[PDB]
């Protein structure tokens, strides 16, 4: 751990990371739907669907072991409300034991097989019903029909939504969080193997989160390198930090010449996973780690740069920190997997590096800088050297890269790239069962002659292809001679805007890509 | 039928080659087996090395003793086989005739990709020009397949062609090629210069310009086209576009002074019938971007008329259909053609207009107009009763941010039919990557008022949003959508590329 | 108190003329019912002509010299109407053999001069003292005008009349020289003879916030400004405290820290108070925005518009609080305490700089999402307010150049006050009458309050929906001010005189009688 460099007394030494969140106080307890369901305290909600008729009637088809709150769920009662994906309404009544109780339902629309975005939909409706009100136990009753992966989405997606973040908040809070969660499901002993995995990568999306949203003042290359040190010294991991003596040895040009105009000096994150049984697989994940694009010189001025949001531009930092946990938690086994991130701060300085200065990285290429704003392939282009020395068997890298994302594949799907059918084709395949969506995207070696310097040994950007996230993956291959590898592209799904918050995209996606082999 | 004009010297017709110098050339293939001879003419050799850029060596037992001491390896290991290079010599034979040797280099990764390829044609064809010759001899001393040999030589004939119809102020006559298995590549020959001229016919109609392409000049194109290769061919006049209540398609042509015209061309094989395919193409002959100018940097309005691309490479395939007659399918080439202008009679931002099938559509931007002439277009192809309907568009200039300018983008709601462009993209050598429609955009197309909005005001992923817009108008058919705005023009060398016209006879044909 | 330097040429204080040849000239008021005398210099007729537009010229005053007093009979005057604006110059000899220059200014024919109107006959009798060696002015009051608005005649006068020559060197103006004395024939003389010396203070009150503002950043930086100030209160005699980096972090003042943190300049929080001998039955807090330079920090002002150029004038707010500094320290009002207070820095680009983004602690305790660099002067003011309400204090005043869009509100000529209080913003009302510096009461809408809320700091500093940033800017600051009576003036539209290429001073006269009259 280093000390974080301050401008003044009152700026911040270190990020705030809250590990217990309420989240893992809920005792979670799942029963089987062929034996009942006992409407206790609290709020029992039932999760209804009418396949064929659009916005059909709601029709509870489970049996409820009480004589009064059968009579209300009864066909003649839920007749008044529709299944409309998204429609929620609560009941108050009493049951057999003169207990008052509450009861309610959220529709699943017709479909029958929910998507990923439609049960986003569901849960935000439950959210809604679990906010504002002071509940003690949600019970959730699936009359719709969901396989493993998509059941554990479900409970990752409500845990995620249903937490609050506080950290920032001084003079302002509010109100509390459920002790208990029900889930009554056909089958049930199936599904609960998925439970506790849905706590592990909730948090992992929620602790990449919380890194996100931390701010750059708060999150600089000193104090986000601490908290992987901290984070690998909870889960008993091998953990590195490289310095600028040791980058400066390993002539990391590309790398270097990004920070040098930041008050923070660069810090490379290395962190390592490694099994008891003999390693059959070696994976090196590699995160874009800019805590705060300012552009550079060629500064974030126009209209939709969108600056104010740039401490995002260290999302895929904490897209591989949120799998360190969730790998460190659930410990695979026949696997070595290499957490890596080039971490440092873009900023305009008298120290900074200048469009048109060639630059060297750690294989010997040259590069000409053309654009001081495309620093995420320069820092990713010393971390991909430095990770294929490491020997593995596959790399995958995921950056908030380009914004040309957000015109190509918008704020829902992640593009990725790749030299390879499989590692391509196990993202994809891991993207299914994670449930974040993510699309194949070409490589168009048409386009590298563009990247062609006439002093320098490669371009930096091109000069007339307006396709930058394919020529970024051009420029990327460039750095990987003989491995297998891919690059996932998360610039435009990384940030929620209308819900303002960061998502966590790719904890899950690389988590199950790494359990998966 | 009458092409309307402001000023008596404005152009009434569309100029158009049907006999250009490339139909003259006799094509021969040999076995090279047998050795090359070099009696007249320019004679050129395609080499590789891999492990390069290296040397190149000439394998061949030439018969002629000058071009083979020429072509001896001490001599050609001061060229290198740089993907592009080129050196070509003149010197006497044995029979002290004048005759021309060189080499064109093909780099070191044996199998050459389609912008490869692409590229050693542009190195034949530059020496071309400046040759005054009357025979050309090739020599492939590289690996290529049935298709890609195609492909080189429908590059050879639309690259070598010249358009010289918009100026006021020779060709060789014989190809000569030598490769292996002749009787291979045989039927391939003319299968590549039925695919030429598609391919240049569809160029000629999209660099004619607005004044000259306007849409009676280029519905009257298609019906004289329709004619030569004998397809039913209707045009749909305004006074009956009206009955169909085509009023999207309407809207957008109101501030036009040249009247909406529809193009429906059909073409039915001598077989059975077991594919019913409906083609169709976005044919806005300008597009001016309407109240919503296109005055915005990067808006490129002096090459708006190339906004009928899909409507060309439309009309391409019909000659490609129409020539080799493929049969057991049924063909309807389609296009609603208009233009985009501002008026005191144009449509407004904001007004509510109503489809075809009875969907209202607030209109949200003048210069989305394309997809308000596909919507009535594909209720018009979906009636046909078709088994397929793949429609094609310069429609979004977002394409150049997601794909760029070599490979188009294709969406659909039918994974079977995306299947069959994508391979028939393989073996068109024309690019086409697979994009997604993603559902989780359609609700910013709510309308407050109308039943749909026409543009989505949140999303910057046009070509994604413009799909869903699409997809709403086609019910029950199988449809794709292939979005050419970005690999239509070529910004380089400053002409068009037809693109889409070998693709889409490929996707008929297999 | 040391300034620091990039080089050794650079600036270690700001040049400050304290004796202005202003403050040379003796002035004499006179009463127009004894007649004038015409002897030497120039000779100025104010003339107006009611209902008539611009109808002939007609002096009314009692000339003691017959050979001027034949020149300016009626007869003689056939081509002179009384257009706003319009002068002339008459030369002759009078009684006693001596060429003496006579002439007129014509005040239209509206009985009631407006604020606008006087400045405009103001500048046509500049416009006659420049190029010419006069040593008397002698102005004769045809016309009517209040006791304020004959103060505010000579205020006008003597700004106008200077020139601020502290930074030519190889241009000066060799023909300049200024009148020695100058002579007043006004109606009920006596009655105006106290407001002399009143417009000479508020003259230089209004000439040294000018000056500080003129001064560019390089001379005027957060140090040497301090000094400054510093320098005003011993020659006044008044309390003075500046407060360096070390006290504002004790005091946590994270928001006024953080726009300064870019600046190789320390910050200066400047806290000069006048105390009253006898009791005091008022508090007032003074603050205003001293932003040295504002390049808009990483949110950089490049955007067509901008005005970065200009962006030396950020700390206006500053200079009208110091100018009235001067003003009080000398009239001496008393059964009242001010407290004149400014967090000065300077808004800059560097490594060290704050991000938009950052989320910042004020001295109360308030988180805040910076959205824009640019908008750093509400962050200064946040930490201003919360020190001004641990003084305890009846009323604060800030005074700030905060947002461009007062530009398009109220333009150039009248200046917008919000407030949480309504008798403290008719009190302003009234100084803004009084000192004819125009004022417009605009309003603090509640309903874009909702636009702040952060989604992790306890507040937005920007709001990017309400395009309204006046307004928003206002509520902003009403969340660091809960319990006293507090009002706000933005000046950024007013400050700067863009027609004559320099400062206003606007302010100080308005805070001024603010102070006297409370
Ligand atoms: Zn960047
Ligand atoms: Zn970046
Ligand atoms: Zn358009
Ligand atoms: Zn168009
Ligand atoms: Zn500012
Ligand atoms: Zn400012």
């Amino acid at each position: 751990a280093s000390e974080v460099p301050q401008v003044v007394s009152l700026d911040p030494t270190s990020i705030p990371i809250e590990y217990n969140t309420p989240i893992h106080d809920i005792k979670v307890q799942v029963y089987d739907i062929k034996g009942g369901c006992n409407v206790e305290e609290g709020l029992t909600i039932f999760l209804v669907n009418n396949p064929g008729k659009e916005n059909g009637p709601v029709k509870i088809s489970s049996k409820v072991n009480d004589k009064q709150v059968s009579e209300f769920l009864k066909d003649e009662n839920m007749e008044k409300f529709n299944v409309k994906l998204g429609t929620s309404k609560h009941f108050y009544m009493f049951n057999d034991n003169k207990n008052s109780v509450a009861v309610g339902y959220v529709g699943c629309g017709s479909v029958a097989d929910l998507s990923e975005a439609d049960m986003k939909r569901v849960v935000l409706s439950l959210v809604t019903m679990l906010h504002d009100n002071k509940l003690s136990k949600l019970t959730v009753v699936f009359e719709i029909n969901v396989d493993k992966n998509l059941f554990r989405f479900f409970l990752e997606t409500l845990f995620y939504e249903y937490m609050t973040d506080e950290r920032f908040k001084s003079t302002d809070k509010n109100v509390e969080y459920i002790k208990h969660l029900g889930v009554y499901i056909n089958n049930a002993d199936t599904y609960k193997e998925e439970v506790e995995k849905a706590r592990v990568y909730y948090f992992g999306t929620y602790y990449a989160s919380q890194l996100i949203a931390a701010p750059s003042n708060y999150c600089n290359p000193v104090s986000l390198s601490n908290a992987a040190v901290e984070l690998a010294q909870k889960l008993n991991l091998e953990y590195k930090i490289l310095g600028v003596k040791e980058l400066e040895e390993l002539k990391m040009g590309a790398y270097l010449s990004v920070g040098k105009g930041s008050m923070y000096p660069n810090k490379f994150i290395h962190l390592t996973y490694k099994s008891k049984g003999d390693v059959k697989k070696k994976i090196a994940l590699v995160g874009k780690g800019i805590t705060f694009d300012s552009g550079g010189y060629n500064l974030k001025a126009a209209p939709g740069s969108m600056i104010d949001l740039m401490k995002f531009d260290m999302s895929g930092c904490a897209a591989v920190l949120g799998c360190a946990y969730c790998v460190g938690t659930l410990k695979p086994e026949n696997v070595e997997i290499h957490f890596l991130s080039a971490v440092c701060e873009n900023m305009v300085s008298k120290n900074s590096y200048r469009p048109g200065d060639i630059i060297t990285a750690s294989n010997g290429k040259t590069i000409e800088v053309g654009n001081t704003d495309s620093e995420g392939r320069l820092t990713l282009a010393d971390a991909l050297v430095y990770a294929e020395k490491l020997g593995v068997d596959y790399i995958v890298d995921i950056a908030t890269l380009t914004g040309a994302m957000l015109y190509s594949l918008g704020t829902s799907y992640a593009g990725v790239f790749g030299n390879n059918e499989e590692l391509i084709n196990k993202i994809l395949q891991s993207s299914k069962t994670s449930n974040e969506p993510v699309w194949w995207l070409p490589i168009i070696n048409e386009y590298r002659a563009t990247l062609n310097s006439k002093y320098a040994d490669i371009n930096q950007i091109s000069s007339s292809v307006k396709a930058s996230s394919i020529v970024a993956s051009l420029f990327l291959k460039e750095f990987v001679q003989n491995t297998a590898w891919a690059h996932i592209d998360i610039a435009g799904v990384s940030w929620n805007f209308k819900a303002r918050k960061p998502k966590g995209f790719g904890v899950r996606l690389l988590t199950e890509f790494v359990l998966n082999d």
